[PDB]
């Protein structure tokens, strides 16, 4: 009987399990939302910055170099996005482990 009425301790402990998991999930989830919004705004900023010059360039070398610089910036930010997302998945998996 000492064990049996000590067996109830499962309920609180499993509640702590599922609850703390909910805690970790929402923490990672807001991390993901924040970083995704970060990437989207970085894109919008860079594309607007380059399109302001693209709108009135009308010179082949200038417009082509502006497009090259914009594409390079987008490629760098894109590498950032992909490495971030893969490492975020790996991070959340490490958390769960």
């Amino acid at each position: 009987s000492s064990f049996l009425d000590a067996l109830g301790y499962l309920g609180s402990l499993i509640k702590d399990f599922k609850r703390r998991r909910f805690f970790l999930n929402k923490a990672h989830q807001r991390i993901r939302n924040k970083l995704g919004v970060s990437f989207a705004e970085r894109r919008s900023q860079i594309v607007s910055k380059y399109d302001r010059k693209i709108a009135s360039a009308r010179k082949p070398a200038i417009i082509v170099k502006l497009r090259q610089r914009k594409e390079k910036a987008l490629k760098a930010l894109d590498k950032m996005r992909v490495r971030e997302e893969k490492k975020m998945i790996r991070e959340f998996a490490t958390q769960a482990a």
